[PDB]
């Protein structure tokens, strides 16, 4: 249940989250840009649910994918602020799953965004150790699919 | 359209929304369900587009509106920091008028939020003309509506 999956955020995993997103926060537009383009580049299966976005491969040129991609920050950003009661996180999280339950996006396809986390994190400098604790967070997205 | 809108946001409002914002924005949890409540309070007839919250009444305490009420404040939070750039703020602005549009919200339903905005800056003591900057904000996602 998604209350379980909040209570893994343990005391060094959300460390962790905070200590990264003080670098990858930093710059919403631009790592959230390259997590969009670097999730379709590894899975073009999903450019499927975002047509209304047009033609995904202009990247920052695209407006609409600017768009999204800057509000997707806002949301970990929310996450992150949310950590300290499980109570708010778990009311955020649900609200977020709302709305992706109605495009009929499943746990497993929510879960492809791990990828590209990954990557942007390793592009500044944090490992594995990080990437994990970040899956960790999606799976509490997840347990609400 | 938007645009147009968005060059009503001249140097001297946008001072004034960020020195606001500083305050409002200090506490997205209590401003926010404040603002919720305080729409429903002088808006009833609002409330039939929240149905899926359930019992608005129980106020902070309902989870899905405290969701909401939190989500909602990080979208202001978009806005403020896309202030300086206005091609940003405008596609930020249709991604969020995009999914009001859906629910079918008009632009005059819309403005009706500007009354909780003006109580809840007056109850920090922010007084019309900050209420008159946020005006103009929200004027801005009216014209994507
Ligand atoms: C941790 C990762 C993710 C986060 C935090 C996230 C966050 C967001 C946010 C905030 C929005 C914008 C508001 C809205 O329209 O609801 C959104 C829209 C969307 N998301 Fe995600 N999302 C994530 C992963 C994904 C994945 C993996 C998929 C699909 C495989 C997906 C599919 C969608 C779709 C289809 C939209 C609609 C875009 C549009 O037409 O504007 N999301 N997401
Ligand atoms: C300052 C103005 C407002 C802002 C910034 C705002 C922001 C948001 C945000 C960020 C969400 C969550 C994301 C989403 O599901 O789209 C949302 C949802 C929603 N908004 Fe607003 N909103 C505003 C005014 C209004 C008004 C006045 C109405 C209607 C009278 C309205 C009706 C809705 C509805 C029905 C939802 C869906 C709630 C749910 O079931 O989760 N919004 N709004």
């Amino acid at each position: 249940s998604v209350y379980d999956a909040a209570a893994q955020l343990t005391a060094d995993v959300k460390k962790d989250l905070r200590d990264s997103w003080k670098v990858i926060g930093s710059d919403k537009k631009g790592n959230g840009v390259a997590l969009m383009t670097t999730l379709f580049a590894d899975n073009q299966e999903t450019i499927g649910y975002f047509k209304r976005l047009g033609d995904v491969s202009q990247g920052m040129a695209n407006d609409k994918l600017r768009g999204v991609s800057i509000t997707l920050m806002y949301a970990l950003q929310n996450f992150i602020d949310q950590l300290d009661n499980p109570d708010d996180l778990v009311c955020v999280v649900e609200k977020f799953a709302v709305n992706h339950i109605t495009r009929k996006i499943s746990a497993a396809e929510f879960g492809k965004m791990n990828g590209p986390i990954k990557k942007v994190l390793a592009s500044k400098n944090f490992g594995d150790k990080y990437a994990n604790a970040w899956a960790k967070l999606v799976a509490v997205v997840q347990a609400a699919l």
